[PDB]
């Protein structure tokens, strides 16, 4: 079993601690940890392209997409290889993280190690926006915090 | 063909990116960029085994070393596969890094993807210091900075 993590920081108080597991290849990635620091309700929850922090989260470059798709929710045929919806911040700021993903990988073209996950601003639309950035990024707004997605213990 | 960064980052004042490149599958790395904030002098520059900053540095765990070798210079046939030697901060604190080594690569077995770059306090002995420190660490003290290697543009 593969077993990877991801620590979020950012230019404010957004951080976390984010693990990944997958049992086989094409299989289910489990998704699991912690986001602290965070407004309440719901932060769009991506992996974008690049594992290139050289100038913050920005140059994490756009949603991982190596099959060219529009935005979606991870529930959608149509989406992002990185389009893992929404994480929930309950009144104390804290994201409890439980996602299972079968589009992800821990491997082959679809794999996430050395990309980067982010934590957004605001609510992932899950492209149901009806304008362009909506089929995009779903109008999550600005990247709180990300981190290199890396091989663990 | 495969474009890597690391962003170096720690709780001192060491900071650094540097780009790793790799033209052909089982070919040559470039390795290159620049890391300011050192003390004048060598200092150890490894891959580490675990892209896991949970800890800071500390969770990168020991060298990369899927052969089960002993520490050495990057030269030696009994080195770690993370064995990337020394770097030279000059009177500025700045060491401008260019290597070229054939034992790490961006795919495969000895691929760093996802591990961990470590810049140390102290030179790398090259495992010629003549204690067990030596043989595992080459003796190259704390870990200054540290970041995943990530997939560039
Ligand atoms: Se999982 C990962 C992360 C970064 C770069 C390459 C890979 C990878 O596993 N790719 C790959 C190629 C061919 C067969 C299986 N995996
Ligand atoms: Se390059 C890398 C980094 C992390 C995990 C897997 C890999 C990778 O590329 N593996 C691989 C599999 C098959 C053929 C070539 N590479
Ligand atoms: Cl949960
Ligand atoms: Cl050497
Ligand atoms: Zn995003
Ligand atoms: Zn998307
Ligand atoms: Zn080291
Ligand atoms: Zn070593």
């Amino acid at each position: 079993a593969t077993k990877v993590v991801c620590v979020l920081k950012g230019d404010g108080p957004v951080q976390g601690i984010i693990n990944f597991e997958q049992k086989e290849s094409n299989g289910p990635v489990k998704v699991w940890g912690s986001i602290k620091g965070l407004t309440e309700g719901l932060h769009g929850f991506h992996v974008h392209e690049f594992g290139d922090n050289t100038a913050g989260c920005t140059s994490a470059g756009p949603h991982f997409n190596p099959l060219s798709r529009k935005h979606g929710g991870p529930k959608d045929e149509e989406r992002h290889v990185g389009d893992l919806g929404n994480v929930t911040a309950d009144k104390d700021g804290v994201a409890d993280v439980s996602i299972e993903d079968s589009v992800i990988s821990l491997s082959g073209d679809h794999c996430i190690i050395g990309r980067t996950l982010v934590v957004h601003e605001k609510a992932d639309d899950l492209g149901k926006g009806g304008n362009e950035e909506s089929t995009k990024t779903g109008n999550a707004g600005s990247r709180l915090a990300c981190g290199v997605i890396g091989i663990a213990q």
